[PDB]
């Protein structure tokens, strides 16, 4: 028994009979200070609503312990047979109705609903929500669907040493008997989903948004646990949070819509970051206790403007139901990107977007999984594992590129149209083509039915014909049929960019770039014809469109024998980029990708890159190209190759710098032979430094874990660590540690802790399954595979979506790329299973046949 699998139909028939004016909630939190055997907090609930038809029943969703009672319209209910999968029922409805349940429900430690955590340092306790998709009805007593918005006012009594953090601004006041109660003002209409708490001895940091251009001041906080509290760049985050708040109510003409803005970085966090409505909660490895590289700061930058876009999209306007979830989270990711570029520092950051987010989008379409942008949700399961690379990274580069098509002011003012028109309210696809064909004064359906509502790629590639000088005598951009998919030709707007050698350094720069409306089968670019062809053509230069891009032979040649050379980062990445999609296409080999990404010079290969989140990615593929898609007799000597380069690499970077810290992570994630283990041991003891790498807390575990792997280190160097460093990250690096230990022994200890234990945190059950694979081991790993299948059912069973999800896909037997794999899932796949369990299992079948498809090209 579990919470509801509210279907879409159930859904719709709440919300065409209800409508919800209010919530009043009150928590009593007193006890949550006490120790770990702590399990319920009182939830009392009133909730005010109409029903259209009086006299007919409907229902309301809780999950918890106990019910002590519930009264409709001064009626007391029978909860006899109360339980979480069935909520309450409520009879014979009035025209206007109230009721008032008190009920004890139960803190989590799975990161679902209110999550309670002990801090070992010091003994602080600390609480946060997280309800999206639907575990709201896990704190309070509600209409748990995104379409029957109301207000909230809660009151919460607390131990007295606690902050309590809401939507909402509040007043506090002593009780007298030592706690203290905290009541919130009423929040503005907002979904089930978007209601927060956060409660424990955080660590506070105040400052203010200044009012400017209509927009008023809103005050701003940050918090995090008091333990971590010397790590956290309280200034930096609120210059990054500023620069967001005068940008978005330029860019959408529409002003903050919630009074103030709250920042909470939260323990045990299963996602990056939610935006409930003026309390947005993070992961907490976006605190850095240790020196990282620019590249994470990008990222939180680009999550921190992701969360505050969702304060318009998603928060001010909800998808009516969660298959238009695309309209929270693809407009967050466009917006978040158009931010960072227009408001940051990190100009960059469409580089990052084509080279990182793309890369997810790619992937995600191509499984048999795929589906449009604009998808079919059947029921809530269904969503759970929604929350993809289509729905966030192919829905934002679909938007980038409706906006090359349409252009960006009429864009801009078309949101502005979808946000005073939906505002406080929900919407659908229809409702946002609506308002953009109203700005724009264009048809969109056409557009929207190729784009919105298909699956699949269009590959792009130039077809040309030079003379005798090399000028173009004819041009054309054909375009492949979408796949997987229907097979459609789409129109994009494209632009093709022309580059050759800069006589003064020799790079290569841009000489042309002619950008047009692409169409079916084949479209001529006639303002090309007489233009000197260059040495690379881009059929997608400033990555406007969603596609497959490749190249005519003599550019791939080019990008072959001098991508390093290309002056400009985003066209070197998208370079980078096809490159890699190539491999993972069986159209260009492993051992050749390997070959571009090593080089052979400090000035070839990624070692000669700039850009250090292009490094760090490239290097990540380069490593899952080592393992699956090289031809099984090779891969001893890839290895080998990448160990070697990546060592030299690293001794040869400038001390101190990214590159030399982002070359050693790289090693330490590698199959290393032992002069690269004694020369990572030097490091880590100190015995042998590498000039100017600053071995810091969290660089000891990636250097020790790496050892751990190789058999160079064991429990008792693990030990050793997690005393210097005995804090609950510590308890989870020692974890991942631990299940690296290549014995058959440790093996089967972390396998049966991963899928059994279900006392474990959610962050240290997640950590023991991090350390489960490492390229090295499959041998090891080879016992698990039948296993996987085997019992994957009964997981599915016992945790929730949320929780079975890391087991399913993180012990799914990726390392064993065989046919025999194949026919076990394939066996699997002829009986009966959980559709959402299929599908997950489905996608770890099709990246075995990919891997497959690989090895047989890379074979030689
Ligand atoms: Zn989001």
């Amino acid at each position: 028994v579990a919470p509801p699998n509210l279907t879409r139909e159930q859904a719709e028939q709440r919300a065409a009979l209800l409508e919800v004016q209010s919530y009043a909630i009150e928590l009593d939190l007193s006890a949550g200070a006490g120790g770990p055997e702590v399990e319920t907090f009182g939830s009392t609930t009133t909730v005010r609503f109409r029903s259209a038809t009086p006299g007919a029943e409907s229902w309301i969703d809780l999950v918890a312990a106990r019910v002590r009672s519930a009264v409709l319209n001064g009626v007391e209910l029978d909860v006899s047979d109360y339980d979480e999968s069935t909520g309450i029922r409520l009879p014979e409805l009035a025209a206007d109705n109230e009721l008032v349940v008190h009920a004890d429900c139960q803190y989590t430690n799975t990161g679902e609903g209110l999550h309670r955590f002990i801090d070992p340092v010091d003994g602080g306790v600390y609480l946060y929500s997280q309800f999206e998709t639907a575990d709201a009805k896990r704190m309070f007593t509600c209409f748990d669907q995104p379409d029957l918005k109301a207000t909230y006012q809660i009151t919460v009594t607390a131990p007295q040493d606690w902050k309590v953090i809401s939507n909402a601004a509040g007043e506090v006041t002593d009780t007298g008997e030592g706690t203290r109660r905290h009541v919130f003002d009423t929040t503005k209409p907002m979904s089930t989903y978007l209601v927060a708490l956060v409660a424990g001895p955080y660590a506070e940091w105040r400052d203010v948004f200044p009012g400017d251009d209509g927009q008023d001041e809103i005050p701003l906080g940050i918090y995090c646990r008091a333990s971590l509290a010397e790590h956290l760049d309280a200034e930096r985050l609120f210059i990054e949070t500023k620069q967001g708040f005068g940008f978005f109510h330029k860019a959408f003409g529409v002003p903050y819509p919630f009074g103030k803005y709250d920042q909470c970085f939260v323990p045990e966090f299963n996602a990056g970051a939610m935006e409930n409505a003026g309390c947005v909660t993070f992961l907490e490895d976006y605190v850095f206790r240790s020196r990282v590289t620019g590249y994470l700061y990008e990222r939180r930058s680009e999550t921190v403007l992701h969360e505050m876009a969702h304060m318009w999209f998603g928060d001010l306007v909800t998808m009516r139901w969660w298959d238009d979830l695309w309209l929270n989270e693809s407009f967050a990711t466009w917006a978040s990107v158009l931010a960072q570029v227009g408001a940051t520092q990190y100009t960059n950051a469409w580089t990052t977007f084509a080279s990182v987010e793309k890369s997810w989008a790619y992937r995600q379409d191509q499984l048999p999984s795929t589906h449009p942008v604009a998808a079919d949700i059947p029921d809530l399961q269904a969503v759970e594992v929604n929350f993809d690379g289509i729905t966030y990274a192919k829905g934002a580069s679909v938007l980038k590129q409706l906006v090359a098509y349409v252009g960006l002011e009429n864009f801009l003012a078309g949101l502005k149209v979808y946000f005073d028109r939906h505002a406080w309210g929900n919407a659908t696809l229809d409702d946002l083509l609506v308002a953009l064909e109203e700005a724009s004064g264009r048809d969109l359906s056409w557009w929207s039915a190729q784009w919105l509502q298909t699956t699949g790629l269009n590959m792009l590639r130039p077809k040309l014909a030079i003379d005798d000088e090399g000028r173009f005598t004819s041009f054309s951009v054909l375009q492949s049929p979408a796949r997987p998919g229907a097979g459609e030709h789409r129109t994009h707007r494209l632009a093709i960019g022309i580059y050759d050698d800069d006589p003064a350094t020799g790079e290569l720069v841009r000489t042309h770039r002619v950008e047009l409306d692409v169409t079916g089968e084949r479209t001529e670019v006639p303002d090309l014809v007489g233009v000197h062809r260059g040495k690379l053509v881009l059929v997608n230069d400033d990555d406007l469109t969603y596609c497959t891009m490749r190249l005519d032979p003599q550019s791939l040649a080019t990008l072959i024998d001098r991508i390093a050379d290309i002056q400009e980062s985003l066209p070197r990445a998208l370079c980078w980029s096809t490159a890699w999609e190539m491999t993972r296409e069986a159209e260009l080999k492993a051992r050749d990708f390997v070959s571009l990404v090593l080089g052979s010079s400090p000035t070839t290969g990624i070692g000669a890159e700039s850009e250090i989140g292009v490094v760090q990615r490239v290097l990540l593929q380069t490593q899952t190209a080592l393992a699956s898609y090289a031809d099984p007799a090779w891969q001893p000597e890839g290895w080998r190759r990448f160990a070697g380069r990546l060592l030299e690499l690293a001794r040869a970077a400038e001390p101190g710098s990214d590159h030399q810290l982002a070359f050693v992570n790289s090693l330490a994630g590698s199959v290393l032979g032992e002069e690269q283990i004694s020369a990572m041991r030097g490091w880590l003891d100190g015995t042998a430094p590498l000039e100017g790498l600053t071995v810091d807390t969290d660089l000891r575990w990636g250097l020790l874990q790496a050892l751990v792997a190789h058999g160079a280190a064991g429990e008792a160097e693990i030990d050793a660590e997690l005393e210097r460093d005995q804090t609950a990250t510590g308890r989870r690096r020692a974890e991942r540690a631990r299940s690296l230990i290549p014995t058959p022994e440790a093996k089967e200890k972390a396998w049966q802790r991963a899928v059994h234990d279900d006392q474990l945190p959610n962050a240290i059950s997640d950590a023991i399954i991090s350390g489960f694979q490492h390229p090295g081991q499959r041998e090891l790993l080879a016992s698990y595979v039948r296993r996987y299948f085997d019992e994957i059912d009964e997981v599915w069973h016992r945790r929730s979506s949320r929780r079975a999800q890391p087991t399913v896909i993180g012990l799914f037997p990726s390392w064993a790329v065989d046919e025999d794999t194949v026919a076990v899932a394939d066996r699997w796949l002829e009986g009966e299973h959980a559709p959402a369990l299929r599908r997950l299992v489905s996608e770890g079948r099709a990246g075995i046949v990919r891997a497959l498809a690989a090895r047989e090209f890379d074979r030689s």
